[PDB]
């Protein structure tokens, strides 16, 4: 279908994901954008890494911004909008650990807040995607696009005994 403001269709190809109401992209598509594939069509490409700052610091997609809390997302994306829209696309990609729950949640959060502060169907961020597989998959497949080229996951409790 079309993007959030119904003015055009999605630029990237999408893969099926858990939440059928959202658009997912694979690490291959993600890597191609980073290779500059759509440089001429995109005004701003925002990659929102929702992981804990410590994970993010240990290795994140190059150019990604760490916005772990809804309040940070509010301040970052939603507080400073508009900019020279110029007819080119503004795209935001969201991901977390394995892009399950926090990623999709933040994505829906940005849309709702955007909707609220606008007259239907205008949006400052009419095109949003969730990176399928999160940073884990992307790292294993596209380590060279990560900064630093490392992966530092959080610890989990082995206590369940």
């Amino acid at each position: 279908m079309l993007i959030g403001d119904f003015s055009k269709g999605y630029l990237f190809h999408t893969v099926a994901g858990k939440h059928q109401d959202l658009k997912y992209i694979s690490p291959e598509i993600m890597a191609s954008v980073l290779n500059g594939k759509f440089a001429n069509l995109i005004k701003e490409f925002v990659i929102i890494d929702c992981r804990y700052p410590y994970e993010y610091e240990g290795g994140h997609i190059k150019g990604a911004v760490n916005l772990h809390m809804e309040e940070e997302v509010e301040d970052f994306l939603l507080k400073k909008p508009i900019v020279p829209t110029d007819g080119k696309r503004v795209i935001v990609v969201f991901h977390c650990e394995f892009s399950s729950e926090r990623g999709p949640r933040m994505c829906r959060y940005v849309r709702e807040r955007d909707r609220l502060g606008n007259e239907y169907p205008k949006l400052h961020y009419p095109e949003l995607y969730v990176l399928k597989g999160g940073y884990k998959e992307f790292f294993m497949k596209c380590q060279s696009y990560c900064e630093p080229p490392s992966y530092r996951p959080m610890h989990h409790e082995d206590f369940k005994e």
